[PDB]
C-alpha cells in the first residue's frame, strides 16, 4: 500500500514529496531542527499570508484577497512594502528557493513550514497539514493585517471579517508564546514577549496580565507598553486584548492549561490555513508532521510575583490557582 520511496507509510501519494521538503527544511532553514528565529518569522508569515482575505471587500465588488495562497512570496515585491511586513525579506527568499526546488505551491509550503517549525518547539501540538492549494495568486489588498497600535474594536472587526470570533482571536495569539520583536524597539532587539520564547506554553497569557512595571529599553518603541520585568517586551494590542471585556475571560482561561491552549490553537490554525479555500478539495498529509518533545513544566507566575500582581480582568471567573516561583525578578535574554 502507499509507501513513499524512503519507506515511510502515508495515506496518499500526494504526501510523498513532503518527506523531501521536510528534510531540507529541518537541515537548512531550521539549522538542524532548532526552534529559533526562522520558526518565529514563519509564524508571522503564515498569519500575514492567510489574513489577506476580506469577504467585505468582495461584497463591495473589490478583490478581497486569496487568503492562504502564498501571495506574500509570489507577490513579495508589493506585499513586503506593507507596514506590517518588515523584517521578513530574508525568510521569504529562503522559502522561495525551497518551493521552486521541490515544485510545491507557495501556499502549501508556508502551511507546511509552519507545522514543521512548530514541531521543533517543546510543548507544541501537531498541526493539521493539507496539500493542494493552487500556486496561482493575486497580490493581497493593503490594510488587511492588524497592527499593534490598533484598538481592540479595530482588531476584532478585521479578524471577524476574515471569519474569526473574539475567542478565536485570543486562541490564535498563543503564537506569541514563541515570540520576540525586532522592529518595534530595535534598541532591545529580539526582546521576548514571554519568558520562554522557545517553549509553546501558557506563560504569554500569564505575563501579559501582570502589572506593567518596567521599561526594558532606553526609550519606548512603537506601540510599546511597560512590561513586568527586565528584557521582556509588551506590545499595546496584547496588553489591551488581555484586559478588554470582550476578550478577557478567554485570555484568563488560557493561563492554566497547556493542554487546553494547544487544542484551541490547533483548531484556530486549521481554520486559518484554509482561508480562501475549500478544505474538502485538499488532501490530508498530517501524518508527515513529526511529534514535538513534550513540555513537562507547569505554568508559573515568575520571579516572586503573586496573584496580587496580575490585573484580573475577567469579572465572572476567579483567576486560576497557578504556582509562584521563589526568586528575584527575571531579566530575559534576547530570544535566539
Ligand atoms: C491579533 C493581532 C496581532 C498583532 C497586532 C501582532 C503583532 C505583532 C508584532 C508587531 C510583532 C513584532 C514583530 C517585530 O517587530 O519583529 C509580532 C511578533 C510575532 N507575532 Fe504577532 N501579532 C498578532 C497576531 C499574531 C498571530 C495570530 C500569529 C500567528 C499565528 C502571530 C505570531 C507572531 C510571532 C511568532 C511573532 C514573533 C516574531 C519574531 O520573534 O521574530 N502574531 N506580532
Ligand atoms: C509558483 O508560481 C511562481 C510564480 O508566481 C513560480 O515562481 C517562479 O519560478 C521560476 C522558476 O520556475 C523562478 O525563476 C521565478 O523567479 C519564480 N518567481 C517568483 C516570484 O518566485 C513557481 O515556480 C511556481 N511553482 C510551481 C510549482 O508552479
Ligand atoms: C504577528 N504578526
Ligand atoms: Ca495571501
Ligand atoms: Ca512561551
Amino acid at each position: 500500500s502507499v509507501t513513499c520511496p524512503g519507506g515511510q507509510s502515508t495515506s496518499n501519494s500526494q504526501c510523498c514529496v513532503w518527506f523531501d521538503v521536510l528534510d531540507d527544511l529541518q537541515t537548512n532553514f531550521y539549522q538542524g531542527s532548532k526552534c529559533e528565529s526562522p520558526v518565529r518569522k514563519i509564524l508571522r508569515i503564515v498569519f500575514h499570508d492567510a489574513i489577506g482575505f476580506s469577504p467585505a471587500l468582495t461584497a463591495a465588488g473589490q478583490f478581497g484577497g486569496g487568503g492562504a495562497d502564498g501571495s506574500i512570496i509570489a507577490h513579495s515585491n508589493i506585499e513586503l512594502a506593507f507596514p506590517a511586513n518588515g523584517g521578513l525579506t530574508d525568510t521569504i527568499e529562503a522559502l522561495r528557493a525551497v518551493g521552486i526546488n521541490h515544485g510545491v505551491s507557495f501556499g502549501d509550503l508556508i502551511q507546511f513550514a509552519t507545522a514543521v517549525g512548530m514541531s521543533n518547539c517543546p510543548g507544541s501540538p501537531r498541526l493539521e497539514f493539507l496539500t493542494g492549494r493552487s500556486n496561482s495568486s493575486q497580490p493581497s489588498p493593503p490594510s488587511l493585517i492588524p497592527g499593534p497600535g490598533n484598538t481592540v474594536t479595530a482588531i476584532l472587526d478585521r479578524m471577524g471579517d476574515a471569519g474569526f470570533s473574539p475567542d478565536e482571536v485570543v486562541d490564535l495569539l498563543a503564537a506569541h508564546s514563541l515570540a520576540s520583536q525586532e522592529g518595534l524597539n530595535s534598541a532591545i532587539f529580539r526582546s521576548p514577549l514571554d519568558s520562554t520564547p522557545q517553549v509553546f506554553d501558557t506563560q504569554f497569557y500569564i505575563e501579559t496580565l501582570l502589572k506593567g512595571t518596567t521599561q526594558p529599553g532606553p526609550s519606548l518603541g512603537f506601540a510599546e507598553e511597560l512590561s513586568p520585568f527586565p528584557g521582556e517586551f509588551r506590545m499595546r494590542s496584547d496588553a489591551l486584548l488581555a484586559r478588554d471585556s470582550r476578550t478577557a475571560c478567554r485570555w484568563q482561561s488560557m493561563t492554566s492549561s497547556n493542554e487546553v491552549m494547544g487544542q484551541r490553537y490547533r483548531a484556530a490554525m486549521a481554520k486559518m490555513s484554509v482561508l480562501g479555500f475549500d478544505r474538502n478539495a485538499l488532501t490530508d498529509c498530517s501524518d508527515v508532521i513529526p511529534s514535538a518533545v513534550s513540555n513537562n513544566a507547569a505554568p508559573v507566575i515568575p520571579g516572586g510575583l503573586t496573584v496580587d500582581d496580575i490585573e484580573v480582568s475577567c469579572p465572572s471567573e476567579p483567576f486560576p490557582e497557578i504556582a509562584t516561583a521563589s526568586g528575584p525578578l527575571p531579566s530575559l535574554a534576547p530570544a535566539p
